[PDB]
DNA sequence: CCGACAGCGCATCAGC
DNA sequence: GCTGATGCGC
DNA sequence: GTCGG
């Protein structure tokens, strides 16, 4: 909140570069800048002060001086006024519509929520569901509701096979008082790095959650990753809860620590951590941490028996999930 | 000045 | 049908 | 857009 106006501005610029310019490096640069400023514990008085932070360079420094002087940025003011950019930006807020589809729809004169609804036949499945719950997916999930959803998912999973372990990750595991969605990491001893001893491991779980009407819709589904929609049950006479996004990722049981580090995030925390790993001569994914040879070619997986082990390898002090919200 | 910027699952398409 | 590129998502 | 080398 200390530098909320600045980080909002940068986020708006990031979104512009992603959705309209389709300049993903500019997008990621703006988000990095916004992140480093958000955790900076002083109210920023100048661009030069902000430029001391890594990730803030000359251009963002100048923007920050304008914003501090006047409370706005002319570049953003003009972007806001531009119909095509505003339209493109809006359409990407539908799950499954990205920068390319958004611009394509705008070209055909499909540029409002109303246009989308009347042109449902021109959407793929993911987009159609994204449009169906557009309102709901805008809403945050209070932590108290996340606790209920967790109870339901862990108990239902236990009913399918008591050897499943389901772990809620994402912002929830980072201790947030509200989340954008629910992220569930799933393991079963039958699925390891070495073998898949039984099939349908993800399916049976999804099927059980569909059976008790917790999962209501599917955006995408594969053997290890489910992306869909869920809803808490409501009591008699009470308004229904909003429909929520849910992600479920099944990871080899012996690779749980790399898996839970990944799915706990944040996304920018993962990006910084993995970038750092590279500078230290390692590569990290949701399965393994591996050394980089002289080549650049990845070596064999290093042994890992905790999240801290991964931090150790790259010479980072351990950071608790709650300090990983970047 | 220049190249690199994290790493990967699922849906959809062109080409064969 | 398969393989690889592309889009969108985590 | 930023930064290390
Ligand atoms: C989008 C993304 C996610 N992840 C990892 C790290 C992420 O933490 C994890 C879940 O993605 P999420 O989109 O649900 O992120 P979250 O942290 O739960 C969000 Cl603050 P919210 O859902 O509360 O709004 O996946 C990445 O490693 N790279 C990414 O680009
Ligand atoms: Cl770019
Ligand atoms: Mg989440
Ligand atoms: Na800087
Ligand atoms: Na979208
Ligand atoms: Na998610």
């Amino acid at each position: 909140t200390l530098n909320g106006g600045i980080t909002d501005m940068l986020t708006e610029l990031a979104n512009f570069e992603k959705n309209v310019s389709q300049a993903i490096h500019k997008y990621n640069a703006y988000r990095k800048a916004a992140s480093v400023i958000a955790k900076y514990p002083h109210k920023i008085k100048s661009g030069a002060e902000a430029k001391k932070l890594p990730g803030v360079g000359t251009k963002i420094l100048e923007k920050i001086d304008e914003f501090l002087a006047t409370g706005k940025l002319r570049k953003l003011e003009k972007i806001r006024q531009d119909d095509t950019s505003s339209s493109i930006n809006f359409l990407t807020r539908v799950s499954g519509i990205g920068p390319s589809a958004a611009r394509k729809f705008v070209d055909e004169g499909i540029k409002t929520l109303e246009d989308l609804r009347k042109n449902e036949d021109k959407l793929n499945h993911h987009q159609r569901i994204g449009l169906k719950y557009f309102g709901d997916f805008e809403k945050r999930i209070p932590r108290e509701e996340m606790l209920q959803m967790q109870d339901i998912v862990l108990n239902e999973v236990k009913k399918v096979d008591s050897e499943y372990i389901a772990t809620v990750c994402g912002s929830f595991r980072r201790g947030a008082e509200s989340s954008g969605d629910m992220d569930v990491l799933l393991t079963h001893p039958s699925f390891t790095s070495e073998s898949t001893k039984q099939p349908k491991l993800l399916h049976q779980v999804v099927e059980q959650l569909q059976k008790v009407h917790f999962i209501t819709d599917t955006l995408s589904k594969g053997e290890t990753k489910f992306m869909g929609v869920c809803q808490l049950p409501s009591k008699n006479d009470e308004k229904e809860y909003p429909h929520r996004r849910i992600d479920i990722r099944l990871i080899p049981k012996d690779q749980y620590y790399c898996g839970v580090l990944y799915f706990t995030g944040s996304d920018i925390f993962n990006k910084n951590m993995r970038a750092h790993a590279l500078e230290k001569g390692f590569t990290i994914n949701e399965y393994t941490i591996r050394p980089l040879g002289v080549t650049g070619v990845a070596g064999e997986p290093l042994p890992v028996d905790s999240e801290k082990d991964i931090f150790d390898y790259i010479q980072w002090k351990y950071r608790e999930p709650k300090d990983r919200s970047e």
